[PDB]
């Protein structure tokens, strides 16, 4: 188990809370050297300024409370801020669509990250059940992932083999390999073992989780973590 994780779940769970918060997932996600693109978590408005002048514009503004969980829901996550007027007025913004949508919040701080690229989006998603334990499952995200209705899924801890061949399973996979350009496979390959390996480590302190979105990339150049959820269990 790796002890960073360890510690930031514990620290999660002595604030008496079971979800964590994106940045807080991402630690997790980090800690087993998952593609967690460079973030910066803002206290202030002029902390963001500067991790936005760090990171370089455009940026993402992604408001962090524990109350708020479902970021697009509440709108408190802006994207392709340009500038440092934009910035400024779209921070504003998310604290009034939070002030909204859960008045009594703890508000942890802004969230500022950068513009990523767009690729095949994926989602990888992970839930435990009460007489099999955790399950990882794989399929393509949009907009219409619940209509698809495509995932495959295998027991953690999972092999090699089953990661290649759950991605091979999804209804949807001729469009991964392309129907075009193959997205990166190996580089799904690796994330799911590598979520297999955290959660497998983490058996006790998970319920679930998932990586949605992802993005993946053309043929040897990997992929990338968009945005991430773990819900933790009590005690």
């Amino acid at each position: 188990m790796k002890e960073e994780a360890v510690r930031v779940i514990e620290e999660v769970l002595k604030q008496g809370r079971t979800a964590m918060v994106e940045y807080e997932a991402k630690q997790v996600l980090k800690a087993y050297g998952l593609p967690v693109p460079e973030e910066k978590l803002a206290k202030t408005l002029d902390e963001a300024l500067e991790y936005a002048k760090e990171i370089g514009y455009p940026v993402v503004l992604k408001l962090m409370s524990p109350q708020i969980l479902h970021k697009s829901d509440a709108k408190v996550v802006m994207l392709n801020i340009k500038n440092e007027e934009e910035l400024k007025k779209k921070w504003e913004e998310i604290h009034e669509n939070a002030k909204k949508y859960r008045p009594d919040a703890e508000i942890l701080g802004v969230l500022v990250a950068p513009m990523l690229k767009p690729g095949r989006e994926v989602i990888i998603g992970v839930t435990e059940d009460p007489q099999f334990g955790h399950a990882i499952m794989f399929g393509l995200g949009g907009i219409f992932v619940e209509i698809l209705k495509d995932v495959t899924f295998r027991l953690v801890p999972i092999t090699e083999k089953d990661a290649r061949k759950m991605i091979q399973e999804i209804k949807a996979y001729p469009i991964l390999a392309g129907a075009e350009e193959p997205a990166d496979i190996d580089a799904i390959v690796d994330m799911l073992l590598k979520v297999s390996k955290l959660v497998d480590d983490l058996k006790d302190y998970i319920k679930e989780m998932d990586l949605n979105p992802v993005f993946v990339y053309n043929k040897g150049e990997g992929a990338v973590i968009v945005d991430s959820r773990i819900i933790l269990k009590p005690k």
